[PDB]
């Protein structure tokens, strides 16, 4: 995701809440109920057109 | 499970979905109450036709 989100287009704020889940490695192999949440956030993220 | 999983069906994305929760299923044994939730969704989803 870090390949696919310094890629063309984005703006600046949504670069730091892209910053957001580096630090939010390890609740998806195991559990969470709320961990495909942020996963599936930036895909949101870098899916929108820019 | 695995078995069950590789013949009937599927579409691809939901072989996917699947395999990426059989593999997660390693917390059994008298509990937890994560792994039976877990494991009636991968009976359900290989009992549905496809």
């Amino acid at each position: 995701l870090r390949k696919k989100i310094e890629e063309v287009g984005m703006p600046e704020a949504v670069k730091t809440k892209a910053l957001k889940e580096l630090d939010r490695l390890e609740r998806m192999q195991q559990g969470s109920p709320e961990a495909t949440v942020a996963r599936t956030y930036l895909d949101w993220l870098t899916e929108v057109p820019w």
